[PDB]
């Protein structure tokens, strides 16, 4: 499984609606090109995506898709947002590898 980079509002909409129909967890990495911690977390996020194929892992550039960043009040980066069937389930803020890993494991399992 791969991290899906979302580069438009149309792409965002498609990914979210398809995930919601399939009733699967969505984990979004809110990132920026100039953000050092974000670069550090990129491989960690990609690794988790491979380990959890039942969940959808999305990457959103906050400068590219401002309405989506604004929607979730994302001003700190990286922010990892957990969402399932329209509801925010969790948030990880910063390059905290252990916390991200634990929360993916918690939310991706059968509920």
């Amino acid at each position: 499984a791969e991290v899906i980079s979302v580069h438009s509002l149309e792409q965002w909409t498609m990914q979210i609606e398809e995930a919601n129909t399939a009733k699967k967890l969505v984990v979004i990495d809110f990132t920026a090109s100039w953000c050092g911690p974000c670069r550090i977390m990129a491989p960690v996020f990609a690794d988790l995506a491979k380990k959890f194929p039942n969940a959808v892992f999305l990457k959103v550039d906050v400068d590219e898709l401002k309405p989506i960043a604004e929607q979730f009040s994302v001003e700190a980066m990286p922010t990892f947002l957990f969402m399932k069937e329209g509801d925010v389930k969790d948030r990880v803020v910063g390059a905290i590898k252990e916390e991200l890993t634990a929360k993916v494991g918690l939310h991706a399992a059968a509920q």
